């Protein structure tokens, strides 16, 4: 993501001083940090600014910036084939301290639940279901699962109406 | 031959697991500690990488072996017999 900073001080010019000594310059007031640049680096970020006499104002008091790793993917699926009409459950790998959240589509704004392993209730064809997992914030991509439904038996096959004797 | 399985792996300190279908571990298979397999027929095989600290521990390849099919039992040939 990018990496935003932002002043509100007056300048002329605005200096940004990076955890590791970098430093670069801009005439705005804010900064936006593209993530293939030096400068998108974690740890405590300082600003000064100069104004048109040439002067430098004492350095502000650092902002910490924290850039937060992209969770692994948790394994996802099922109990396997459900008989159509009957009850099914999903099941998601556990990973360290995370949230999880199930989606009823793959556009994840209908949310169907938060638990580790929901139930799903009457399936009669193969509804899909969709996994996020969280960490510290970051959702990590997205995992789809079918559940397949089988078939349904057949009715099975008796002769017709008979008469027999005593 | 025809039926399910299961994979296992040893349990370490945190650790991430990954699973390939091939031992050019560009085709993952699953993230599980001890994933299930679907549908054995043949001796399939899978391999195992172990993360720790984002660094992976070599390789390592197990083999599920399928047993032979059952042979059909044998019956006398059709017959019949007075009442």
């Amino acid at each position: 993501a990018d990496l935003v900073m932002s002043t509100s001080a007056a300048g002329n010019s605005y200096i940004w001083r990076a955890p590791n000594g970098a430093d670069t310059t801009t005439a705005s007031s804010t900064l936006t940090i593209v993530p293939t640049s030096s400068l998108y680096q974690s740890g405590n970020w300082t600003l000064s600014v100069v104004n048109a006499a040439g002067c430098v104002s004492p350095a502000s008091i650092a902002s910490a910036v924290e850039i937060n790793s992209i969770p692994s993917t948790a394994s996802a699926g099922n109990n396997g084939p459900v008989c159509t009409g009957t009850d099914a459950s999903l099941s998601a790998g556990t990973v360290s301290g995370a949230s999880y959240a199930w989606y009823t589509d793959a556009g994840t704004s209908n949310q169907f639940s938060t638990l580790q392993n929901p139930t799903v209730n009457n399936l009669t064809n193969d509804s899909t279901f969709y996994l996020l997992v969280t960490v510290n914030g970051c959702p990590s991509a997205l995992d789809s699962t079918t559940v397949v439904v089988y078939p349904l038996t057949p009715s099975p096959s008796l002769p017709a109406n008979f008469a027999v004797c005593e």
